[PDB]
């Protein structure tokens, strides 16, 4: 038993050495957990292979810093495990479609 947060949150202490129990649902990666936008591309690439998905990091961090989203909105780890999910989701590219098409 382990969800698509706790696969993460085994990644980012691999990757960045952050301690599994520190690692809340809510936590923010950047804000709270204390891990810079570079060492979130270490963590966010250790993501994207293991679960097999492509993350549109560069494109959520422009969104982000242009004021298009909250930082949040993808930097808190259960906001980020649903949209790592939802595009396993676009990987095996629905039934119901992604957004409408």
């Amino acid at each position: 038993m382990t969800s698509t947060f706790d696969r993460v949150a085994t990644i980012i202490a691999e990757t960045c050495d952050i301690p599994r129990e520190t690692i809340t649902p809510e936590s923010h990666a950047i804000d709270d957990l204390g891990i810079d936008s570079l060492d979130f591309l270490d963590i966010a690439f250790a993501i994207d292979k293991a679960f097999g998905i492509k993350l549109p990091l560069e494109k959520w961090t422009q969104e982000v810093n242009d004021g298009k989203a909250t930082t949040e909105q993808y930097f808190v780890l259960k906001n980020l495990a649903a949209r790592i999910d939802e595009l396993v989701a676009a990987k095996g590219a629905l039934e119901h479609h992604h957004h409408h098409h």
